[PDB]
RNA sequence: UCGGCGGUGGGGGAGCAUCUCCUGUAGGGGAGAUGUAACCCCCUUUACCUGCCGAACCCCGCCAGGCCCGGAAGGGAGCAACGGUAGGCAGGACGUC
């Protein structure tokens, strides 16, 4: 499965790509972040750095890549409780 | 003769904007709500047709090449060009003074 920042900033609207209401959603979140909560989770991330996404071709964001079985949508909203929830 | 003003409203269907949702282990596929002038229709019983300017900075659609995701197939955002709107100029049977 792959994770695009798009889908969890904040700065974007939804037509730019962003999954996730705005109560939820991180300002310019970092793969750093996406990361470390995927990995609380149990799963197995990889960074790609070099990736771009579409709807922002020029933006060089990157993307993480994990597999997953479970509902994506809500992976991506439980992603962003756990990064809004560090102590 | 001159001369002066005026350019309707209304219900739908798109598409688009923003928000929220459902869904697909990339790109994506869909729903709803609120907004909308741009496309279509119709509705009437007066508001039509002209060329030509006009959104230089994002007003809307659309989009060659390039750029992106993809092994490919396929998709996406999208600059130029291209089409339109709001709006200006000239005129032209039509409303009014
Ligand atoms: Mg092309
Ligand atoms: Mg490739």
């Amino acid at each position: 499965m792959i994770i695009w920042p798009s889908y969890i900033d904040k700065k974007k609207s939804r037509r730019e790509g962003r999954k996730v209401p705005e109560e939820l959603a991180i300002e310019k979140p970092s793969l750093k972040d996406i990361e470390k909560a995927l990995k609380k989770l149990g799963l197995e991330p990889k960074i790609y750095r070099d990736k771009r996404y579409p709807r922002q071709h020029w933006e060089i964001c990157g993307c993480v890549e994990v597999d997953y079985k479970g509902n994506k949508l809500q992976l991506l909203k439980e992603i962003c409780k756990i990064i809004k929830g560090k102590n």
